[PDB]
């Protein structure tokens, strides 16, 4: 009855390898973000969305208010000690930004303010704190702050003796910096003005003119991220260079002012490695001998001299490690589960952190001091709010330090299961799902199936407070651990990228069918959601199996895949050839075209869908979802509502917009709940 916006068709042929695709909405891309007909189409869609969802206004308010009422307005972080000081992060009621405090470790009573984001944000349009570190002598505070919302960070220095600031600002930094052990020399990373990619390391003397800063290193290859790190030993500052596949590390003697970069292992395509330095040894996590990584000890760089501490295993992905006085602690994945293992440096005694929950995540938390037997580690499950634990590595005594406070919540009201689905090619795909016990009746409950399935990112099963808004309205919430994700290790990822990317979409469909078939949800009330690379997932799945889902939410979806990946002028295209392929190669053009959602939209019936995007961001370019919705409006045969919501907030809007984050969830959940009623 309401006539949706109709974008002007401006046929734009794109020909590659003699293959012509006519893109009618190519013109919705405006890099300068000024063209008034481009804005007219986005505003028109926004008004259509506002008018279509007007009836859900009350439900949105109910969702918003009940989601905010679950969390406390306070939040004090768990205090940690580093270099003889205790540090706590403080969120006060009605405060937008964190306050950072500290006190001498032997002090109980008084806390000093390091920085109050609220006072730094005063008379500013935007404030992000991107970086915070005290010097080793505890006298100076290096802060990385963004006042412009360009994710370009300025570094300044505060003298903690009197709360006076130094005169200089380091501008256009990544926010990545390290103190030398003199508490006078700082290393920082400069980003390119145009491309915005970190490419330069400078040395700066605090209290001096940034013009005096020496260029320490320049990365010649812009697929390589430049990060700074500092070893557990404090002996080295690390220049960490890495593409998506390949690493290189240079050492800087943190004990001098005049150090030059010392090569560790020169880059070799598909060799990923990270290092730390402790107890006069290098520790290396490396995939040199297996995809699932190993851990090595060395006295020098020379790869040939690396002693195997932990050999790569096909069944166990080595994720990360921490170094303590008496113990190595590793984070691993096995059988679709995260785990922690400790190994005594002397005895070689192995202990495993035991976990009795089918759908949980565990990780190394922040452990800034190695001279301890106390390990801080995180835990979360689909039924158990996020917990910080402290484990005595020797006695095995485990104490809880903090729990995520969740109001109007009792954990016994909910059940979770790990399900395995045999995919169409016989591969076993894990699923994590959670629901309210008292409203569950097989074959009756609506289903919300969430996936990502790219970059080897895992959708690890953890607690969501916002999720309870679906769970307390009868929803079964499902994480589908599809290939392209990392849940079953490096091979799980590789079996859902490049010439295997289609397994990601097939796994999502196979998991959804099996869940309905086994009675976990109502076949006529199946919903799905995914964002960015997970929006690519939503886009392909509704092209390939439109009848499976009642309703979809596609957030900032990557849908114009072939056209975007043919254009290096688009931010990220050059860094994403190792994910999707380079369609300038006919083999990748053919394979990608087959799933590229924008290219595969046909005259068929589609689910109800809400599509989100953002005008003044950069994650997926705003024009992809806008072109996608225009082509869906042109071609789809059904009468169901298709909506595009474009976030207009011109710089960002993000002046601590967790208000906004909850508002977006309210809008998307109300859209889905209205469809499930």
């Amino acid at each position: 009855h309401m006539t949706p916006p109709k974008a002007e068709k401006r046929p734009y042929p794109i020909t590659t390898h003699g293959d012509t695709r006519v893109d009618d909405y190519y013109w919705l891309r405006d890099d300068e973000r000024t063209d008034p007909q481009v804005l007219d189409y986005l505003q028109a869609e926004n008004a259509f969305t506002d008018a279509a969802l007007k009836p859900q206004q009350a439900l949105r308010e109910t969702l918003y208010e009940e989601m905010v009422a679950r969390i406390p307005q306070q939040e004090h972080s768990v205090p940690y000690v580093r270099h003889g000081y205790r540090y706590q992060t403080r969120f006060e009621p009605g405060n937008e930004y964190a306050i950072y405090v500290r006190q001498p470790q032997a002090e109980s009573e008084h806390w000093d303010t390091l920085i109050d984001g609220n006072q730094r944000a005063e008379q500013r349009e935007f404030y992000t704190l991107g970086g915070l570190e005290v010097s080793p002598d505890n006298q100076k505070l290096a802060v990385a702050e963004d006042f412009l919302s360009r994710r370009q960070y300025d570094i300044r220095f505060k003298n903690l003796s009197d709360d006076s600031w130094t005169d200089e600002v380091l501008e256009n930094t990544s926010g990545s910096f390290e103190w030398a052990n003199d508490s006078a020399t700082v290393y920082y990373v400069r980003k390119h003005a145009k491309t915005l990619l970190p490419y330069q390391v400078y040395r700066h003397v605090v209290g001096t003119d940034p013009q005096l800063d020496e260029l320490i290193y320049e990365e010649q290859d812009d697929t390589f991220y430049v990060g700074l790190e500092k070893t557990t030993s404090d002996r080295f500052i690390l220049i960490h260079l890495s593409s998506t596949t390949t690493s290189e590390i240079l050492l800087l003697d943190a004990d001098r002012a005049d150090s030059t970069p010392q090569m560790f292992v020169p880059r070799r395509k598909d060799h990923e490695y990270g290092i730390d330095h402790y107890h006069q040894h290098f520790y290396i996590r490396s995939n040199k001998d297996g995809k699932n990584f190993g851990l090595y000890q060395s006295e020098q760089a020379d790869e040939a001299q690396w002693q195997t501490l932990i050999a790569p295993r096909i069944e166990v992905m080595l994720e990360g490690f921490s170094l303590f006085r008496d113990w190595l602690v590793v984070e691993e994945r096995s059988e679709g589960l995260t785990q922690l293992r400790q190994i005594h440096w002397q005895s070689g005694e192995v202990k495993r952190i035991a976990f009795d929950d089918p759908t949980y995540t565990t990780w190394l938390a922040y452990n800034p001091e190695p001279e301890t037997e106390l390990l801080r580690y995180g835990y979360s499950s689909m039924t158990t709010p996020t917990t910080l634990y402290e484990l005595n590595l020797d006695s095995d005594e485990r104490v809880m330090l903090k729990q995520q406070e969740v109001k109007n919540f009792t954990p016994e009201n909910y059940r979770s299961e790990r399900v395995w689905v045999k995919a169409r090619d016989g591969v076993e795909v894990p699923v994590s799902l959670v629901y309210r016990h008292d409203s569950f009746a097989r074959g009756t409950n609506p289903l919300m199936v969430y996936g990502y399935g790219s970059y080897g990112s895992s959708m690890d099963p953890a607690f969501s407070a916002s999720r309870l808004s679906l769970l307390d309205r009868g929803f079964v919430f499902v994480l589908a651990h599809i290939r392209g994700g990392g849940e079953l290790g490096q091979l799980w990822y590789e079996d859902g990228k490049l010439f295997k990317k289609q397994n990601t979409f097939n796994d999502f469909i196979d998991v959804t069918e099996a869940l309905i078939a086994q009675g976990y949800g109502d076949a006529k009330r199946v919903f799905a959601m995914g964002g960015a690379a997970g929006g690519l997932l939503m886009g392909a799945v509704i092209n390939q199996a439109p009848e499976l889902f009642n309703g979809i939410v596609a957030q900032v979806p990557f849908v114009d895949v072939v056209t975007t990946m043919l254009d290096e002028s688009i931010p990220l295209t050059t860094g994403e050839y190792d994910e999707w392929g380079n369609p300038n190669q006919q083999a990748y053009y053919d394979y990608i075209l087959q799933y590229s959602p924008y290219d595969q939209v046909k005259a068929q019936d589609y689910p109800h869908m809400l599509v989100t995007t953002g005008l003044h961001d950069s994650q997926v370019q705003y024009w992809e979802p806008a072109k996608w919705v225009a082509k869906l409006r042109e071609l789809k045969t059904d009468d169901r509502q298709l909506l595009l919501y474009t976030d207009m907030d011109s710089g960002h809007g993000g002046k601590s917009g967790r208000f906004k984050a909850y508002e977006d969830i309210a809008l998307e959940y109300a859209f889905i709940l209205a469809l499930a009623e």
